[PDB]
């Protein structure tokens, strides 16, 4: 099952910590763990096994890397959530968090992302540009040279490419101030999960990581404890 689960603990853990001080990796805060084993890891385990359909497909998670001083989403400060790694499929990349949403009721959720990923950022490019005509397009269908045309500039266009995303967050990187959730959508194999996220000050995130990290121990799956904030990423041993 080792071709499945991708590791044992202190493997996952090396891998995790490897990526992060190379070209980055992802961290997906949740505010329900359950659901997020139950509906979202599960069946994609079950996929893997050749039962069921991963029906949700994507998730949101922002994009962390040594020495980039990057935020979570966690609004109330009360979440647990997984280390994703950077070989997870990756459907787009914005340094805006938007109106991108999940794979909506009936639609075909495999192929759902990059192709309905918005190519730019219309709210940030409109404000920089006052171009009303950034309005009359459907962001997630033009290309390059249209949005060339609309004159939108490159610091407002999406990234669909992994190792461009570090380019993308060179700047912020060396000035060293904090910068809000960035937001990818990705598929996670149940072997890109290489951590549980824990927020050391909040006492409700350590409750919540204990349950999803015994949770997936009983799949097999042994995960560390890992402490994000700044720029850095720690290993709790236990809590
Ligand atoms: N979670 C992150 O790390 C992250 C990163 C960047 C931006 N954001 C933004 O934060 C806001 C909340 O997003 P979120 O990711 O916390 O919530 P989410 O959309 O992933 O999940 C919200 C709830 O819907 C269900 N759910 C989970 N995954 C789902 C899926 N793939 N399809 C359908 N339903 C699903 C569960 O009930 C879950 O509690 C959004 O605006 C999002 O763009 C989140
Ligand atoms: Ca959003």
């Amino acid at each position: 099952p080792h071709e499945i689960t991708g590791g044992n603990r202190q493997e996952k853990l090396a891998q995790l910590m490897r990526q992060f001080e190379s070209g980055g990796l992802y961290l997906r805060t949740v505010s329900d763990h359950r659901d997020e084993f139950e509906n979202t890891f599960m069946p994609k385990l079950d996929a893997c096994l050749g039962h069921g359909c991963d029906e949700r497909y994507w998730s949101s998670a922002t994009f962390i890397q040594q020495g980039l001083n990057g935020k979570v989403h966690d609004p109330h400060a009360d979440r647990t959530g997984l280390i994703i790694s950077a070989d997870a499929r990756l459907g787009g990349f914005s340094t805006f968090d938007a109106a991108t949403a999940n794979v909506p009721s009936g639609l075909e959720p495999s192929q759902y992302f990059p192709g309905q990923f918005p190519k730019f950022d219309m709210m940030g490019a409109y404000q920089a540009t006052w171009n009303e005509d950034i309005f009359s397009v459907d962001a997630t269908a033009v290309s390059e040279q249209q949005m060339d045309e609309l004159g939108i500039p490159d610091e407002y266009r999406s990234v669909f490419d992994f190792d461009r995303i570090q380019e993308k967050m060179a700047q912020p990187r060396l000035a060293g101030r904090e910068v809000e959730p960035t937001e990818a959508k990705i598929c996670y194999q149940p072997k890109d999960v290489l951590g549980i996220y824990v927020d050391v000050d909040s006492p409700a995130s350590q409750s919540k990581a204990r349950e999803l990290q015994q949770a997936m121990r009983e799949q097999g799956f042994d995960l560390p404890f890992i402490a994000y904030r700044g720029g850095a990423a720690q290993e709790l041993a236990s809590v």
